[PDB]
């Protein structure tokens, strides 16, 4: 029942890791 | 009631497919 929160947190972590790297690569 | 979990899993799969491809394209 609470696995939805776990997968949402995993999505949040993955997005917060990926997005700034993409922004920095675009700046470069 | 549980369709929220299904659509969240679909979002997770779509993001996990798309993001590394974008990173590789930026590297190229």
């Amino acid at each position: 029942l609470t696995d939805v929160n776990n997968k949402l947190n995993a999505i949040n972590s993955m997005l917060h890791i990926y997005l700034p790297k993409i922004t920095n690569m675009l700046s470069d």
